[PDB]
């Protein structure tokens, strides 16, 4: 239902991540991200990390400074 | 998750069995399957268990191309 209201989401999305599958990125900076790329605010509110991860390829993990930390799965 | 205030050995039973399997990975439903068979009690959690596993430092959680929500240790 995400992706049927939103239909671009999920590549501006990857895009992002794409950008910065060297170190991973959290939730905030996606957002952060989000709005210098598409000159809009993010549309999830809730649920973000269900989202991030109905993405093939993506991963999440607790850091040492228990941020949650998106990126790519290396290939 | 205030479930570990309530079940102070949650942590300790859950590590154990991403142990036991961090060779390949382990969806939720194994991991309340060898919960159950461990601890011989079902999983106290019944809600928000990828939030609960994402707590825990080292792990990691994937989306396989299976559409399966895997979880693991994170490697060295």
């Amino acid at each position: 239902s995400v992706r049927e209201e939103y239909p671009d989401i999920d590549s501006e999305v990857r895009a992002i991540l794409l950008s910065h599958a060297q170190n991973g990125i959290t939730i905030s900076s996606i957002k952060s991200e989000y709005r210098k790329l598409t000159g809009n605010p993010f549309p999830l509110h809730d649920n973000v990390t269900d989202f991030l991860l109905t993405i093939p390829n993506v991963t999440a993990e607790c850091s040492e400074s228990g941020k949650r930390i998106f990126n790519l799965k290396a290939s």
